[PDB]
C-alpha cells in the first residue's frame, strides 16, 4: 500500500514504455464513463499525450467535460491479462500546442501512426492522481509528481 | 448497422475474459480505469468478478454507471455504456451484471442498442 521508490519508478517506466491505452471520457448524454483506445505516449516532461480525431466521441465529450481516466498496461507481458501491470490515472485533458518537435518525436516511438499525421490533435492528460497495480499483491496511490520524474 | 457488427458486438463479447472497466472517482467525478475479470451471463449479458474493497466496487457502491471496453488501434472493439448491480474462491470478491444502455463497435464506428450485443 506504502509507496515506495521502486512503485514510482515501475509507473514512470510504464508511461515511457506506453504506445496506446484505454481512455475513460464521460458521456455527454448520460455521464457514464465512455472507455475507449487511444494512441497515447508522453512529450519531454513525461505527461500524457493522446493523439485524438477531433469529432470522434472521446474528443467530443473531452470539448465538453476535460476530466479524464487513463489505464495504461505492458503490451509486451505475457500470460494472464490480471498478473500484468498496469497504471490508472485520473486527469484533465488539455488540447497541446502545435510543436514540429512533438509530430516526430511520435514517429521514432509509433512508425505506424503516420497512417493518423488530417481532423487528428494532440490532447495532454495531466495527471491529479494514480493507482498503480505491480500484477500481484496491493495496489499504490500515486501523486502527479510520483508518475512525471 | 447491420447483422454482421450484431454478430461481430456478440463474438467479441463471447470469448472476452477481460476488459477496461470504467467507473466514476467519487471524490473528482473523474472516470477512473481499471482492468477486470470480465465474461457473459446465461444471457450473454456483461458479468464482472471485482473484489469488494478496490477503488472500482467501491465507486460502483456510490453511482453504478459504468462503462466498459472490450478487445493495437487495427483490433475489433467495442465500448459499452451501462449500469452495475451486484448479483479463485476467495470470500471478498463479488459478480455484478454490467448491464447494456448503448454500445460503439468499431471494426476497421456503428452505434449499438442494447439488444444488438444480446
Amino acid at each position: 500500500r506504502e509507496t515506495t521508490d521502486e512503485a514510482r519508478a515501475l509507473a514512470r517506466q510504464l508511461l515511457e514504455a506506453a504506445r496506446h491505452a484505454s481512455l475513460g471520457t464521460l458521456d455527454p448524454e448520460t455521464g457514464v464513463p465512455l472507455v475507449t483506445r487511444i494512441a497515447l505516449q508522453t512529450d519531454a516532461d513525461g505527461v500524457p499525450l493522446a493523439l485524438l480525431a477531433g469529432l470522434a466521441a472521446h474528443a467530443r465529450a473531452l470539448a465538453v467535460d476535460p476530466r479524464a481516466g487513463l489505464l495504461i498496461a505492458a503490451e509486451a507481458a505475457k500470460g494472464d491479462a490480471m498478473t500484468h501491470a498496469r497504471l490508472s490515472i485520473l486527469g484533465r485533458a488539455v488540447p497541446a500546442e502545435p510543436d514540429e518537435n512533438r509530430r516526430a518525436r511520435w514517429l521514432e516511438r509509433d512508425p505506424k501512426a503516420k497512417v493518423y499525421l488530417p481532423d487528428f490533435r494532440f490532447w495532454r492528460i495531466e495527471p491529479v492522481s494514480g493507482l498503480l497495480n505491480a500484477g500481484f499483491g496491493q495496489a499504490f496511490k500515486l501523486t502527479a509528481s510520483d508518475m512525471l520524474k
